[PDB]
């Protein structure tokens, strides 16, 4: 930077701080990544002082030629990486996204079947304190209190039973596969929309490692930034005949001018997960996942459903008698990052919690690889194991420094 | 820029294109502004890597300590700016900041009053395909025929008559003073919560050039980039009793993750505000907009309210026989970048428009005078007196391509 620095040496200091620390941690916060110098150019770029309401060569304002170019360029890279018949680019945040579907095929009141909550479950997929669980009636389906996999007769029952205008697949904390076929077929059967949350396993569905929602989805929405590694933000998928409709709820449905320098960095990012190379760091994600889950397993630790298919794991901490709020706290003090997080069918609130939720799709981009996954368990193991000795977790210490460099 | 023009030439390309084209139009778009390097090196920066999930020590993610430190100061700077008792820089845009006020107060169905969209009001005060008007039951108040001052007397009766839950005050195009005292006297009256939506002119009263709405409504929300030219965004300020409440209407309510490196540039944006030259600034942006109408009056042309308060002004171009679209399409053939605007009691569809809406707060951040107005002015009559010479149109893009440099 070098404007920065002189104009607001505070807001510099800060965000300094915040860089050292991105590099000093083990982050493993299960949403998270890092962006490319190139993405962050591209958000830091001119592009915000355009006001462009509306859509490519349909704006409402004048002069929009170029920022034209950059929105198609995102949405062209977005179908040729998804298949998707239509994108939509504009929307702020993975809220927004989920917002604007529902506004296209809901009424108030209308009723949704999603994941419980406290099995995988997003917020913005019917909590009764978000918008999604105020503005609709939302039914959940769970996970089989054993295997920790979608019950998918529990899905065809609540359907049939509540009779769903829409259903949602998709997770914030599933560490599995989701079968999206199987979604669609009891969709199809109660007359019910599909939806697909893609959220966090979009990066893993770009490079083939997860099975596409698109063919099976009326409706597929995603955030940026989580395993597609891009600028945080929203986007839309859907087949060309609800093209019109989820448009229109973008803008002027719920939003206003779309962040065009965002709609640049998405672009940036797009064409990134394009490459041969991403669909190579990909795979390392999902290696390295399985690698710190057998790791963990190694040191003891109980695995909600066992094991993972994708970039995240979730621990139950239950056997050794602590809270996931106690977990995230004790590997705080030592640098290593995680979410407590609410294992299926939890006896602790969801403030307290008996698990903590990980993922390995930033220290990849780091450049972490199998041996990293087994020191981060054994690092975890040793504290988790000690959480009252201050000796233990100096040790912890100074190996997640010696992993930081 | 380093990293972009390698990684992604078509994304580059693009960009430079629209950085070339905002020095050599003359922006006239009354939202449009000019952010500072400062602004967005900050929108550059790491900080979209971080998931901030809540507010500063009351996150749900650990490591927040420093972007914490990030959005204190927005908020900080942003309660000396304008005096409130609180403020939520979290909003994504102008959008989300009014969809957070009315999430707060308001149940499906409620009736609200707003400004008349044809006479000022924006989008989202009630536009029946816009979510305000979908899912609330919109009532309007008017301006004077002749005056196009806002009628209080009218926003009296509709208040009195419909008796709204919520009364908005403010606008996207009217050029005077707005009385927040009479708003808050109404509001009073029929037992009305006031919302002011200050958007267009924060900068403004940022400046101590338009009166203050802080402190006469409950609620005053706004975007980060117009007249206050800062980052792409929304802000709300209240007072303390429902700070609680506007914070739980943002997160959990209506959004996620906040964007952290827009909330780094909002900072400083309001730092910016802060100082002695943005003040000259916005009172240059007031004189500009005053002197660009008394020259339009010289040159013939019509102005809605016979001139205007503020950083915007509306020609009323039916004594020339031109459409808003005509006069929008033939000043982008010179390189004057306008918008066409309804006017009150306008004849044309919204879609055509007997106005255009102009702006003065960008061209004032580049430097332009009193000089260059009574320039613009003069081009604007040369172009809309002589729509059918191309002789015309070309030295009109001459005196445009002078101005720019």
């Amino acid at each position: 930077m070098k404007y920065l620095p002189q104009q607001d040496p505070q807001v510099f200091a800060a965000i300094e701080q915040e860089r050292k620390r991105q590099h000093a941690k083990i982050e493993l916060i299960a949403s998270e990544n890092f962006v490319s110098r190139a993405v962050m150019e591209a958000q830091g770029s001119v592009l915000t002082n355009k006001y462009a309401e509306g859509y490519p060569g349909r704006r409402y304002y004048g002069g929009c030629e170029y920022v034209d170019i950059v929105e198609e360029l995102a949405r062209e890279r977005a179908k040729q990486l998804f298949g998707a018949e239509h994108a939509n680019v504009q929307p702020h945040s993975g809220a927004q996204a989920n917002m604007a579907v529902y506004f296209t095929v809901l009424e108030h009141g209308d009723t949704v079947l999603g994941m419980n909550l406290s099995h995988g479950g997003h917020l913005t997929h019917g909590s009764p304190v978000n918008f999604s669980g105020v503005q609709y009636n939302f039914v959940a389906y769970g996970v089989d209190p054993e295997t920790h996999v979608i019950d998918y007769d529990d899905v065809r029952e609540k359907a049939r039973l509540h009779r769903p205008k829409l259903i949602v697949a998709a997770a914030s904390a599933y560490p599995r596969i989701i079968d999206f076929a199987k979604f669609r077929e009891i969709a199809d059967e109660v007359g019910a929309y599909l939806m697909v949350d893609m959220a966090h396993i979009a990066g893993l569905v770009a490079a083939g490692l997860h099975p596409n929602p698109v063919p099976y989805a009326h409706f597929v929405t995603t955030t940026t930034h989580k395993t597609l590694r891009g600028p945080r933000g929203g986007m839309i998928l859907c087949q060309e005949q609800f093209a019109k409709q989820i448009d229109k709820a973008i803008f002027p449905g719920i939003q206003g001018g779309p962040l065009m320098h965002v709609i640049a960095a998405k672009a940036v990012a797009f064409g990134e997960a394009l490459q041969d190379d991403f669909k190579a760091y990909a795979k390392r994600v999902v290696d390295n996942a399985k690698r710190l889950a057998s790791a963990l397993q190694n040191e003891g630790f109980t695995l909600v459903s066992g094991g993972t298919d994708n970039h995240l794991l979730l621990v139950d901490l239950r056997p050794q008698q602590l809270t996931g709020k106690t977990a995230e706290k004790v590997l705080d003090e030592v640098g290593i990052t995680v979410n407590k997080a609410t294992i299926p069918y939890d006896p602790e609130s969801p403030f307290v919690t008996s698990g903590i939720r990980i993922g390995t799709a930033a220290v990849t981009t780091r450049g972490f690889g199998l041996e990293e996954m087994d020191e981060i368990a054994a690092i975890i193991g040793l504290v988790l194991k000690n959480v009252g000795s201050e000796q233990a977790l100096e040790e912890a210490r100074q190996r997640v420094a010696a992993l930081t460099d």
